[PDB]
């Protein structure tokens, strides 16, 4: 009640003073309120009273625009500066020339909100019920946010602060200055470790990428200047060979039968996606895997002492919802475990909503098509129908899982923002790469002979691939997926506000956006999903770290302007790293390695071609001489004579006028004894693919365990450094 | 030359004083010297001046039994006890009840050491040349050790000093004390933390042995019980079925057509270590491990807690062989590493030495032969010679490595030791475990038809297997070679002493053994050793953690017994882990996964049998109804008639009276088109072993991921314990 603030100058004499109305003191915090709400009024004022009893000292001013806005600015004297430094431990450089230049304003920030939380606003109806956060979640403050130095696209007026907002906005905001280096000491200084070792991440992300792409382009360009070699692409669109082979038809009655004249143009890209340069880039991939991520934690070590991020940090106060809400937490952590569950399945049931339409819309284009075949037409329809559902499944969740994780009770932020990342992590993790699994693992693995086909649920048969393979399929929902998600997030924040295209400092720094309770993460887990699109599936095609390249050289500078424009100030914090990121990075570098394997295995159908060249064009099997690869189509797809082995009893004669169908699998004859068992280049195949799957996984893993033993997890002139500061800190 | 020590009392009035002869006043460190030498003699006096002038309080005492030898009683008073405190920072519980009493005698040995490792000794020929290891290492003192309590076999005189060796040895080292559990806060308070977290981690390593052995044992018992379910046994010495096999010969021409009438007892054995059990066995030995090494975190970071292991260390003073030595250092890592090399190049030529001796020696017991068959007597003789082997290479590469590391330059006592750790834990690996590596990997795997054999280096074959597999070889070799271990170490160290059978306390702790500067290493590099024996051929016989977990309970006996009676009282350490041993332990745990899924699946052969039973008993395939195993050997081996592919020309004719034999290999029977390549059952077997490989090993490696993420690194009770002290130290 007693001790209320010094009252209001309102003197507005310049427009971004940054100093108190003497001049001799700098602003520190703005604390914005408006004026039942007697009892309220004696909250504030009992607030402030003991803030002015800590030391703290006030000052208010009435708004100019709106007089129903109060605005009370806080400033920290040196005395109390120096206690809660001693308290929560600041490393500092020893420079006295100025006192009020000695702590930058981040650092005074941080040192008020520290005073902020730990002040007790005098409600004891619950006992020692005290906090900042507490008066905002109840509205009796609206914000307690710091101030910005300058505006972005102007010079300060006053020539004794830097301007440093407008030299951040110049040298690393601007889209015109997107070739630029990120100034990263002045990020640091400005913003925190929090913001600043972020965009280290961000900025060491996009020169590894950019080495990743240099290979990968290269990987690709040897792929389309060799795509003349590859002789079953030409032997299967030569007329006389392919044009005659008749193949087997897809569907139960309603498909006819094709030949395989009709895949020329789709194996004329295949061949570029499925050479030796795919695996040859996929095998440097994980060493560039292991190289990110040790190199990463070399850079991580150099940040950590170099901003002095390992200082000592409070006892993690609760959250305002923890403290006003307070076997029950088991049973709340198990009901959150079975509705981020059934979300799972819901997503599974949309992936087996994607293969009944591919199924029924592939008959709708076989019946509708009298360039593009009717399996390209299909796949590219269903692609874009499944990118669509992926966008509004992550949009809902998104939603759904703020909602589900505000249910159960978390104790701090630490762990509300752990528990967020931990199922929506998994939720995007699923939604994403669940639908190119599918493709890539469990399409066309799974179906039997055309007298003996399977059925999944019933009438509905599994869905062949073509003879070439399912690897164009994955490469095109693979590149409709990103390049949709690059695309949609370039329209969305970027090409959104461009196509959109006197009053103080606190005043103009209230009319904007504050950051969030989250801030950086959804940022974090777009880069971590692009992450994924980089490693999981990148012997799809090789050209998936370009467009990642493309996308985080573009991500870096919109969330540069993002962040010094269009959100408010925020309280500089410390991070020694990203945080879960890190180990839910090297869970998806370890599964990648095995998903890249088992994608140069089962579906980019190399391996076939490798066994027929060394070990099935020879006498014991081959008509051939020597090692060639002309004869593969004729002798890899086997011969079916019509033998339904089954009610409907007519799923080809009805429309067939041709005894006898091919069909991509490695089965026997009809004359043969075992007439539609399993061959024996069947078998050889199989063991030649899991023998890869072993050799390339064991030769990626001890690479990268030799790699990660080799390269010293900190550098050696940061190793020096550190002996410096230790010798000098010593005397 | 100044500041000699306080003259001889040479009283000897109690045999364990433990006390000055004032009687105020305890002994903590005893320095021994004799009386060119007068310069030593300087040299001895100017150490003793500076340590009287940096506080330590001195007596010297004449030896009643030899008089060239003089004992010098090293006390050091409370003020600098304080100081040296405060610079080493040790940790103290608060109970002022005795100056004395507050620091035990090992922090005050600890201290004095601390400060006879700081003072110099005047000798400015090379300026600051200091220490108290460089004047033992140029013997002008003979040792600087601290002395024990008390005799092991009797008690204290002095009824003011604990017996506490006297209590050690009859409560832990003593082996009619083997049941009692170990004291650890003893062992800890009396010998320091890097004994006091050895004998834990043996403890703790003999508790995971008990349980992994009951496993086994269970494991080994189902196999006994269910050998006589076992059909292709019973098939195999039939002598209607097994007896007309009529197999082919094994080596070139001096080996004779046998049948397989003569396997029986040897299948009779195959049948209990092949079994489900052994499977079973090694998918819970993975899960053991990861137990093993998740609860061994768990309980080092509980001793970390309890015994305060984590204070500050010194800035790790360099080794007096380093001060008194000093692209150099990278040539000389470059000869060590090609030395150790050209040993690891010796021990491949001693195992291809063991193949040679193996292939005559089968000759030569197969012409004198005429219970046991000349392949299990060659397979025993050459496990005894080669494990003869194994024991005088690694005592000759113990002393050429101490050599080597010695020749090249370490500048501490921690990079030496890790050096030595690192090249004699890869001699000890590679010697040890090679042997059992080409029985399990390379034996039998690469040998071809009996028309074209395959030839390593001309004139000798490759060696054949026996049909029912080489793991009755390897739990042999393996058997022969740990347990000839344990009974060379419980007859070197345990039955050697045992059939062998006034003066001060100084006199009597002058006649003992020093410790060593290594210390406890090379014991923990046979647990090391043993823990490979435990988990890399775990799936060649379940016994082998019973042999272990006896040897483990005995080794612990031995080491107490060593320890408290044998050796000297060494200067008490501080220790967090093991050191090297543990990222050995991870790498040997990661490797054996590996190594068990490719025993059980390469060596094993029972993946031919599953196969056989579930897809080659088939009307498809076979004559028989449903999935049964009889049939098997004469459905598995390939038929052979006399077609020499080759220019000797009689192999087999010579001696053959028979147009036609069978071999242990999957290939055609001479009729057919294909007459002697790889069949169907062939590669439907390599694409099961290798389909079992990556099933396991991604089974394990995901179970061993998530027990790792399950269980919490440090324990609840440890937390609950952490936050406790650090609320009541902040009050
Ligand atoms: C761990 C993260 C991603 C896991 C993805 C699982 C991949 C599953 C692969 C699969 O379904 O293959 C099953 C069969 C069929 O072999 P394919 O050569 O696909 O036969 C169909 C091709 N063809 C129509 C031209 C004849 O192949 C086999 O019989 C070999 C089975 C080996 C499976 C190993 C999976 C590891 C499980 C932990
Ligand atoms: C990493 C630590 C330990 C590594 C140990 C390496 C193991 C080598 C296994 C091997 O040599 O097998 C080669 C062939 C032969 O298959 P087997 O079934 O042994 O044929 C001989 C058996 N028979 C006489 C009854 C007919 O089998 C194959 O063709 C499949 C080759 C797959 C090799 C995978 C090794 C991983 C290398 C990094």
């Amino acid at each position: 009640q007693d001790f209320r603030t010094p009252e209001f100058e309102e003197f507005n004499g310049k427009p971004d003073s940054l100093f108190f109305t003497d001049g001799q003191r700098r602003i520190d915090f703005i604390l914005v309120y408006e004026d039942t709400n007697e009892k309220q009024k004696r909250k504030r004022q009992a607030y402030e009273s003991n803030l002015i009893c800590h030391g703290l000292q006030l000052e208010a001013t009435r708004s100019v625009s709106d007089d129903k806005l109060v605005f009370v600015k806080v400033h920290a004297p040196w005395e109390v500066l120096c206690t809660y430094a001693e308290i929560m431990h600041i490393k500092l450089p020893f420079y006295i020339l100025d006192r009020d230049s000695f702590f930058n304003p981040a650092t005074r920030s941080r040192i008020v909100y520290f005073i902020l939380s730990r002040v007790k606003y005098q409600v004891m109806n619950n006992v020692n019920k005290f906090g900042i956060n507490r008066l905002v979640s109840s509205g009796i403050y609206k914000a307690a946010f710091p101030l910005h130095d300058c505006r972005f696209n102007y010079e300060s007026e006053d020539i004794s602060c830097p301007s440093e907002r407008y030299l951040l906005y110049r040298e690393w905001a601007h889209p015109r200055s997107i070739y630029k280096k990120q100034p990263l000491d002045l990020i640091r200084k400005y913003y925190g470790e929090k913001i600043g070792i972020y965009f280290a991440w961000l900025g060491y992300y996009t020169q590894m990428l950019l080495l990743a792409a240099v290979v990968g382009v290269a990987c690709f360009l040897y792929g389309y200047l060799d795509q003349d070699n590859c002789t079953w692409s030409k032997e299967v669109c030569d007329p006389d060979i392919g044009g005659q082979i008749l193949m087997c038809p897809q569907c139960d009655r309603l498909c006819p039968f094709w030949r395989l004249n009709i895949t020329c143009e789709s194996s004329k890209k295949l061949c570029i996606f499925d050479s030796f340069g795919t695996l040859i880039f996929a095998v440097f991939m994980g060493v560039w895997v292991t190289l990110f991520l040790e190199f990463w934690k070399r850079r991580q070590a150099e940040l950590e002492y170099e901003w002095d991020t390992v200082e000592l940090q409070q006892e993690e106060q609760a959250r305002p919802e923890y403290e006003a809400q307070c076997c029950g937490k088991c049973i709340r952590v198990t009901l959150c475990a079975s509705a981020v569950f059934f979300w799972i399945l819901l997503i599974i049931a949309s992936v087996i909503g994607i293969i009944v339409y591919r199924l029924s819309v592939f008959i709708v284009f076989s019946t509708t098509l009298p360039y593009l075949t009717p399996q390209m037409a299909t796949s590219i329809t269903a692609s874009i129908i499944s990118f669509i559902i992926i966008m509004i499944l992550n949009t809902i969740y998104e939603k759904v899982a703020i909602m589900i994780t505000n249910f159960e009770l978390p104790r701090t932020q630490t762990d509300y923002e752990n528990s967020l990342t931990m199922k929506m992590f998994l939720f995007q993790f699923v939604n994403y790469y669940s639908s190119c699994f599918y493709i890539a693992f469990f399409k066309g693995k799974f179906v039997g002979y055309p007298g003996d086909p399977v059925y999944l649920l019933g009438k509905y048969r599994s869905e062949e691939c073509d003879p070439g393979g399912c690897l164009l399929e994955l490469t095109t929902q693979l590149t409709i997926i990103m390049g949709g998600k690059a695309i949609w997030n370039n329209i969305q924040e970027v090409l959104l506000p461009w196509v959109m295209n006197i009053t103080p400092r606190w005043e103009q720094d209230y009319h904007l956006q504050p950051m969030g309770k989250l801030g950086l993460f959804y940022e974090y887990l777009e880069m971590i999903i692009q992450f994924g699109f980089v490693t999981l599936f990148v012997a799809s095609f090789p050209l998936a770290p370009l467009l990642a390249l493309v996308n985080n050289i573009l991500e870096i500078r919109v969330d540069a302007w993002k962040l010094t424009t269009q959100f408010r100030r925020m309280v500089p914090e410390k991070a020694q790293d990203i945080g879960a990121w890190q180990p839910i990075m090297q869970g998806i570098a370890i599964l990648a390695v095995v998903t890249n394997a088992m994608i140069i295995a089962f579906t980019s159908d190399m391996i076939p071609r490798l066994v027929y060249y060394w070990s099935f064009s020879i006498p014991p099997y081959g008509d051939h001489t020597y090692y060639t690869m002309d004869g593969y189509i004729n002798n890899t797809l086997s011969v079916f004579n019509i033998t339904d082995f089954k009610d409907k009893e007519n799923p080809y004669i009805g429309l067939g006028n041709y005894t006898l169908c091919r069909y991509r699998d490695f089965r026997n004859p009809p004359g043969h004894p075992q007439e539609y068992k399993h061959n024996i280049y069947y078998w050889h195949v199989i063991a030649a693919k899991l023998a890869f799957i072993i050799v390339m996984e064991h030769i990626i893993y001890s690479v990268k365990f030799f790699i990660s033993y080799a390269i010293p997890d900190v550098s050696k002139i940061t190793k020096s450094k550190i002996k410096r500061e230790k010798y000098l800190t010593q005397k």
